[PDB]
DNA sequence: GCGATCGC
DNA sequence: GCGATCGC
């Protein structure tokens, strides 16, 4: 689980600051990849994945 | 296509 | 079992 909030655009189309429920690195062998957060849209109650900043702690 | 994750 | 998440 994550700690600090993340500047996120929701599926519903709104800018929100949300603390991700799970975070992990998504990277192939030999390449940097990205960090991924699993988020819950507070309005709709639905889950979605979003890129995390590069320095976000896993 | 690779990489991990999980709600659906 | 997969969509969808990014950047290479």
């Amino acid at each position: 689980s994550g700690k600090k909030p993340v500047k996120v655009k929701t599926p519903a189309g709104k800018e929100a600051e949300l603390v991700p429920e799970k975070v992990w690195a998504l990277a192939p062998k030999g390449r940097k990849g990205v960090k991924i957060g699993l988020f819950k849209d507070p309005e709709t109650g639905k889950y979605f994945r979003h890129k995390l900043p590069d320095d976000y702690p896993i």
